[PDB]
């Protein structure tokens, strides 16, 4: 599960897709099987944006590694606020539900929830916006997520998505 690779995302403030992130980021792999077209590389120095969900807060955060799997698999578009997020059925999206900023499914969001938006203007930092959903149909597609430490989420076109873990379990 994941987003696709135009989607632009904050690299320590700056903006580029994220597969340029992960093209420009070295080689250094934590997981490589080309056979499956799955990679995993540890990233160092940089950071991007997240809410944490308990406080409501926008918070700076480590992204300690970006993944690149490519599928064949259900996509689905966000359409909130003039922005757009593609994103695998798997995958989680951000939604404020009943006060509390949680992750859904694209096939599980409900009417009356609103995704979380990056917002330029405002002594607010993100909105809670209402938003369409476009089934894109089955994809083979390179799909991209990072890891952000602490909260698991990060912006992508300017909309809250879930962020993968990856556990270096061994």
């Amino acid at each position: 599960d994941a987003v696709v690779g135009d989607t632009i995302i904050d690299v320590s403030g700056k903006k580029m897709t994220i597969a340029e992130f992960y093209d420009s980021t070295p080689d250094v792999f934590m997981r490589r099987n080309d056979e499956a077209r799955d990679w995993v590389k540890r990233v160092g120095g940089k950071t991007s944006l997240s809410v944490n969900t308990y406080s409501g807060e926008v918070e700076r955060k480590n992204i300690n590694y970006i993944m690149k799997h490519t599928v064949k698999k259900r996509m689905f578009k966000i359409k909130a606020g003039g922005k757009e997020v593609i994103v695998t059925a798997d995958h989680s999206v951000m939604v404020k539900r009943d006060g509390k900023i949680i992750d859904v499914k694209p096939t599980e969001m409900k009417q009356t929830d609103r995704v979380v938006k990056w917002m330029l203007t405002g002594s607010h930092m993100i909105e809670f916006i209402e938003f369409e959903i476009e089934d894109l149909g089955v994809m083979e597609i390179d799909v991209y997520d990072i890891e952000v430490d602490g909260n698991h989420n990060f912006f992508g076109n300017d909309i809250l998505v879930h962020a993968s873990v990856y556990l270096n379990k061994l």
